[PDB]
């Protein structure tokens, strides 16, 4: 029996039940499940009759549910006696539920209405190592100070791990576990932390204490400060027993000085937070900094005066006892120039790779510094003036991205310098002079409106993938970046202002001259006319992304002039025209695809045909993508035109009718993707191959199903080959008759 | 009866029968209809009971029938005595079609397969006066040179226009009719032009002769030259006869030079088109321009030598006789610089209104200049290197856009100047000095990131229209724009640069400063957050644009800064907030809506939930927009809570019911449109006040009815109701039950 609602899966059982519109907790679930994935659907009661003879449960998510209070019974899940983390996130329970099961190792009550912590809903339960209670009163909610039970947390000696986050609190409740690695007490209205709070937590590796007594100009959130816009006051010893900590998050806490004995006993401190507080004293002082000589990470993002835009920055000479540095975030200190002598202090650090100076309105940089480093990998400065020479996702980092700086791929070829989000409007005999040898280069985003010709990249001549995405360029010269010879990947994505004026010059000759480019992204660039070249050609090129062109235009019926645009790449394997307008490729242009391709996109057209046949051409081919069009007809024979093809995907098209044998005789393919077309009916000829099936997938979701005695067949078929996976059953629907509308094909 | 499956209109009386899917003449016509269009339908054969029984028929139009060739038998037409316009476009006629009646003045066979022009077909429609041929034989289609039989058009001495463009014709045809006003051979691969050939169309005042020895290089489309790109060869008495010429047309004729003797004896001569040609050399002397005292419009455009990038135009004295000027277009001549004595010539023509450089790829220009014309009203620039201080329509314009230079609405406020497309990325204490009195301003897509502040454009202090589109401006000072105190039209869109930046300031303050603001648009700025005032206020402001911001983050339910962010706009009549991820709207931020509005938009959000309930704080409103959402509930006391509402609009949401006493007793609503919703049917009580309906318009198509004896009491409401247009009835479809899917509700 194919199960329903819920898919299950693989490896530990899992139901995957999410988003479904469930009403109630179905009763059709596999009594082998460990893992129940419930949440995202509108149910509004469990009961102890809920789970019954599930007993192997594990895990229950039951986070946002209903979908516009969720009712739980005391007791409800006591039952469950191998239930270990239960996820009940933004369900609007007034209280924590009664009765919850002794076995449990892992409760989220995140984004509720819970204002009480009880030692009747909490102190049973003994195994508890990760407690989750952040953000049930915050901002401009209305909802009531967070009362504590004296000691509710006491009787937890297996807690590591406690968040209370986006509460009002206004103390640190006393009697905390001495079990407790990780404690969490961002914005939680706290104004002063004496030196009993934190004292018997001698296996704390993680403090965050972020965002009580918040520094609140500009903030993107409702921000209530300190009287006076005052600190946060930490008495002098009140890290004085944590020598475990290796994380310390004080942001916003509005800090202008820090006390270097607060470091006194933490000899492992690796990465500290020290954004949006008032630090630009402390930088350029910063005693403290002696106390860190093993720390890794240093976060002084947004710590500008307010008003104010200094000339220079101010780096303390004590920024040289870093000697652990990997990475300096300097973001929103806010000043105009970098020189040489201002990083002085940093150049020394033998681990230091990342420098962030994103966001600090810079001018001008005297780039030979930062081969003075010992050693830059990522230097990071993106967003500046540089010139030619739920709301809050409650389970993420609140006061920054956690992305990384560069994008993994760029960044996997060696050191990144991005500039992106600047005004480097033209580029420079010595732009780039007196640099490492750069390998990842972003210039996305510059305003440049110039006519590359081959010697502006002279001085770093071995980046290997290339960012210039979202200019102006005027690709109107024939030896474009040609001393790039190592080029690898180039991403010209966003450049549609010359390619769009008809009677300006065009030239893209240039691709044909790199021996080792691998990826090219053309994408958004409205190339519809190109000057006396109308081939794109290369013998190394592996990747096209031509998206968001005007391919309806170039290979329009009367003109021949580009009916071989693709076919000199030689090499090619993946090609992506979707979103180029088309309506029919001729017959001929197709042909003139590389033979090489394993991957087709055509995406997002307005396809009205396609011809079948032309497959023959293409043996490798093994991904054939023509989601988005108005295709009515699939061949019959496709077992006569490809041998190759693993996945087919046909979601929103305009195909009501599936041929006699269009499985046969089709052994490779695993994947067919027919959701979202008008298929009333699948009939038993369609599905059938005397042959061999490795059809494994078949999408059939938001089809106009009709349910009367002809569906029998198809649910017969379904019975018959269990391993033919169609996911999303409640999702096929029945569209008639009327008692039948609405229905899953399944449930009849 | 309401009319099916055409639509019915008003004045002579018009069916409107178009792109409805149709495979024949529908028999069900008004047999009052003098004006029949059936474009864009599947209609593959006419023949002599097509129209039968429509014999007051005028005008009819089959153009672009089938979708993807026409059959008409002999004389299909022929009884139609009253048949005066007969369409007949891009039908894959292989012919003329034969038999037509002579009733015809209007004939146009426009993009059709016919390469044989005949007595046979043409020379009895004595009463022709417009024939269209244009469009059978052109570019890279496979088609045969156009044979036209000799003396086939002299019979027709009432024809006034005749037009042979895109078609090979190699010579003009002998013995065309002294009737002609207007002539067109564009793109007919005609190389000379004798004497004989125009020497009896003493009537014509139009002739274009475009794209014959064209000028190639670079064309967006195939395009053969002339042996070695040769020039037209045109006879010096091509046009002795022709002095009622007013329009010539000689666009990329590839000419070098320009006979004088040619315009002898065409004294009205008012708009000449040379683009496309060699004509630097002739622009610079240009004996020709002292034979044209009446010319009002001069086109020069894409003149340039190609490689070529002179320092300065170069423009003979002899511009100085052009005493009727009133535009020249001087776009794609190529050029560094502009100087004041560059333009000497131009200077005391006194009509001069339009100069046009667009595209020249202009670095810098004396401005000082402008002034000295007599009267400049459209300086346009656009598209330069300014710094700091069917595949083509056949019923369009082939060598240029026909669209104003400069939007209507900016240009009626007076002398407008167009930057556009430039590189003016910061202005300018003296950018704009020495302008004269600049009324409509355009800088958008100038790169700007400069922070405005209140003095930029304080030497053209009366622009009442200006465009800051597309930019990069950082909106970080309360005193922006405030010199400018007439302005009335504000467009700041596509500034999102900074507004993304959370950590940056952001401040909307000078909006309010302005005394005649009338229109402001805001939109696709990623607004979601502003520094220290929350509100936008102003007492002029009638209309707010601001859609493609993020009014989810503004409106989220933990914030209550921003809930007043429009109430101060005093005196709003229009507000659009669409695009701005709205899954609801607080309650007392939609009260907070400014109660003069009239015009409501919340299209394309995500609305899960509408109250309607508040539709009583807004007397005035009179059309609310909410398409596009997921709206289910629909009130059933709509007259409760408004008198005003006239149009509401509602397609593409989720309403599977419509209340009982929807209607009543909303007096005021015209239009309701509930297109593309999931209602399967429509009760009697749902459509009923005992009160007087003004309903006017019911938009239903798109909704899946089901057509069994239930719809029969809609059906009933549709015939006591006549007067109540639902438009496209033949999208008005049944889904279900399986034998009446498909079908129109109507036909049942
Ligand atoms: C103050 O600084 C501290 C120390 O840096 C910082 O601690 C981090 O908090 C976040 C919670 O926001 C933790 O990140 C989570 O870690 C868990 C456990 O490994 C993961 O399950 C989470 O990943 C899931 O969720 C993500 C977001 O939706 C998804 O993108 C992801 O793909 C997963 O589904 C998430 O990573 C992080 O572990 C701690 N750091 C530790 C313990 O070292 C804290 O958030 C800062 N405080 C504030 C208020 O900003
Ligand atoms: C050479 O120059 C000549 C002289 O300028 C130029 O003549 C113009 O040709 C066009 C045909 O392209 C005519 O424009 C049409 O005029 C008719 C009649 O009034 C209108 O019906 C047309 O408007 C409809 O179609 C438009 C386009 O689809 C729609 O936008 C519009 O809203 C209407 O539906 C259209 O305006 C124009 O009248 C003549 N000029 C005259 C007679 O003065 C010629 O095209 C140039 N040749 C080439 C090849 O470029
Ligand atoms: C221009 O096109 C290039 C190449 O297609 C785009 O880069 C590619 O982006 C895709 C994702 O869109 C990356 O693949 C993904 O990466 C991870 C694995 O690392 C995986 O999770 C995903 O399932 C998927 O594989 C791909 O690696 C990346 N390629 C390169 C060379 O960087 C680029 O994003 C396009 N540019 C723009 C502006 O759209
Ligand atoms: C920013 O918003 C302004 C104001 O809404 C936009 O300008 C307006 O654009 C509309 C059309 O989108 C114009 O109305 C139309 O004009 C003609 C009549 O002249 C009519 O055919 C149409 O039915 C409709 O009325 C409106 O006049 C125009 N308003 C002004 C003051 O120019 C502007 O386009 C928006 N900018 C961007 C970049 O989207
Ligand atoms: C080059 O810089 C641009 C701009 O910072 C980066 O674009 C961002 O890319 C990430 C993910 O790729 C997106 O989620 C952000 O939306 C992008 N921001 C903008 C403004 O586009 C780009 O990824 C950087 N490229 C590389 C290779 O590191
Ligand atoms: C200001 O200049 C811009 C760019 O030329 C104009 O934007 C064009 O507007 C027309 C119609 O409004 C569009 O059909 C074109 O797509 C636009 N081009 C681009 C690149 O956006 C704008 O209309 C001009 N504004 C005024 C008031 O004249
Ligand atoms: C109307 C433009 C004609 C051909 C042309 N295209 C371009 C272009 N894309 N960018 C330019 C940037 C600066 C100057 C000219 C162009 C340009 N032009 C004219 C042109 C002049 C000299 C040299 C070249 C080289 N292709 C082209
Ligand atoms: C991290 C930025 C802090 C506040 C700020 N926002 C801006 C901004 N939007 N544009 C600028 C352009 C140039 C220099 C600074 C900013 C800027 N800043 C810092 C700031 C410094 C001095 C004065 C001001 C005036 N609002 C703001
Ligand atoms: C710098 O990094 C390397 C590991 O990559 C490590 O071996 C070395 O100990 C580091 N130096 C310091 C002072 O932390
Ligand atoms: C073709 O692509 C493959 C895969 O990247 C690569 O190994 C090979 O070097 C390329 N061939 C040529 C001729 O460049
Ligand atoms: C499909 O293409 C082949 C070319 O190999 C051709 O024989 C056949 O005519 C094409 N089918 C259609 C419908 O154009
Ligand atoms: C300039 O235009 C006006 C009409 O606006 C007209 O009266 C006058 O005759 C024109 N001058 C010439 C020389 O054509
Ligand atoms: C309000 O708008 C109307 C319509 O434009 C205008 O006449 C009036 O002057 C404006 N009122 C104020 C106070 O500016
Ligand atoms: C609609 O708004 C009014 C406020 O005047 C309120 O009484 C009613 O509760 C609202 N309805 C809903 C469903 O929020």
């Amino acid at each position: 029996s194919r199960s329903y609602p819920c898919d299950e899966k693989k490896q530990s059982v899992i139901a995957e039940c999410s988003n479904r519109r469930l009403q109630e907790v179905p009763q059709t679930v596999g009594k082998y499940v460990t893992e129940l994935d419930l949440s995202d659907n509108f149910i509004t009661h469990i009961t102890n009759e809920s789970f019954q003879g599930l007993q192997n449960l594990t895990k229950i998510n039951l986070n946002h549910n209903p979908n516009v209070g969720l009712n739980i019974t005391d007791g409800a899940f006591l039952n469950l006696k191998n239930l270990r983390e239960l996820l009940l996130e933004d369900n609007q329970l007034p209280q924590i539920p009664s009765g919850l099961p002794e076995s449990l190792t892992e409760l989220s009550l995140i984004q509720n209405n819970i204002y009480n912590i009880t030692k009747e809903g909490i102190s049973r339960l003994i195994n508890l190592k990760n407690l989750y209670l952040a953000w049930n009163c915050y901002f401009n909610k209305v909802c009531e100070k967070t009362n504590i039970e004296d000691g509710v947390f006491e009787t937890l000696t297996n807690l590591e791990l406690l968040s209370l986050s986006f509460n009002s609190l206004s103390h640190v409740p006393p009697k905390l576990p001495s079990s407790l690695r990780k404690l969490f007490l961002s914005n939680t209205q706290i104004k002063y932390i004496s030196e009993e709070d934190f004292k018997g937590l001698i296996n704390l590796t993680l403090l965050d204490l972020s965002g009580n007594c918040p520094r609140c100009f500009n903030a993107p959130f409702p921000c209530v400060p300190c009287d006076g816009g005052a600190s946060i006051n930490i008495d002098r010893f009140a890290f004085q027993n944590l020598t475990q900590l290796r994380y310390l998050n004080l942001s916003s806490t509005s800090l202008r000085k820090i006390n270097a004995a607060w470091f006194k006993n933490m000899p492992h401190l690796k990465v500290l937070d020290l954004e949006f507080n008032y630090l630009v004293g402390e930088i350029a002082s910063g005693a403290f900094l002696t106390m860190l000589p093993r720390l890794e990470i240093l976060d002084l993002s947004f710590n500008y005066i307010k008003g104010s835009y200094p000339q220079h920055i101010n780096i303390s000479r004590n920024f040289s006892k870093l000697l652990s540095l990997r990475a300096l975030h300097l973001r929103g200190y806010v000043f105009q120039e970098l020189r040489e002598d201002d990083f002085q202090p940093l150049m020394q650090l033998p681990n230091l790779s990342t420098i962030n100076l994103g966001i600090n309105f810079i001018k001008q940089i005297d780039f030979k510094l930062f081969q003075n480093f010992s050693n830059l990998e990522i230097i990071y400065l993106s967003e500046n003036r540089i010139s030619p020479l739920f709301e809050f996702d409650p389970h993420s980092n609140f006061y920054h991205f956690t992305r990384p700086l560069i994008k993994p791929q760029c960044a996997a070829y060696g050191k990144a310098l991005d500039l992106s989000l600047n005004s480097i409007f033209f580029i420079g005999p010595n732009q780039f002079e007196n640099l490492p040898d750069i390998a990842c280069l972003n210039l996305s985003a510059n305003s440049n409106a110039q006519v590359l010709s081959g010697t502006e990249f002279s001085a770093i001549p071995h980046v290997k993938y290339l960012d210039l995405t979202n200019n102006r360029l005027d690709f109107d010269n024939a030896s474009a970046l040609t001393e790039l010879s190592d080029l690898e990947v180039l991403d010209l994505s966003y450049n549609s202002h010359y390619f769009r004026i008809a009677g300006v010059t065009h030239h893209l000759e240039f691709i044909q001259n790199f021996t080792n480019l691998k990826v090219l992204n053309l994408s958004h660039n409205n190339i519809y006319t190109l000057t006396d070249k109308y081939n794109l050609e290369s013998k190394s090129l592996v990747e096209l992304v031509f998206s968001g062109n005007r391919l309806d235009i170039l290979w329009n019926d009367d003109d021949n002039r580009y009916i071989s645009i693709f076919k000199g790449l030689k090499n090619l394997t993946r090609l992506d025209l979707s979103l180029n307008r088309l309506k029919h490729i001729p017959n001929e242009a197709f042909l003139n695809l590389p033979a090489s391709l394993t991957e087709l996109h055509i995406n997002d057209n307005m396809l009205k045909f396609f011809n079948w046949t032309l497959l023959q051409q293409f043996p490798r081919l093994e991904l054939l993508d023509l989601r988005g069009n108005k295709l009515l007809f699939l061949t019959d024979s496709l077992s006569d035109f490809t041998s190759s093809l693993r996945t087919l995907l046909l979601s929103h098209n305009r195909i009501s009718h599936l041929p006699s044998g269009f499985l046969s005789e089709v052994s490779s393919l695993k994947h067919l993707d027919l959701s979202s077309n008008l298929l009333k009916t699948i009939n038993k000829s369609a599905l059938e191959t005397k042959t061999t099936t490795k059809l494994s997938m078949l999408e059939l979701h938001g089809n106009p199903f009709e349910c009367t005695c002809d569906i029998g067949d198809f649910r017969r078929w379904m019975d018959e080959h269990l391993n033919v996976k169609i996911p999303r059953l409640v999702d096929v629907i029945c569209a008639s008759p009327g008692d039948q509308r609405g229905k899953s094909i399944v449930s009849l």
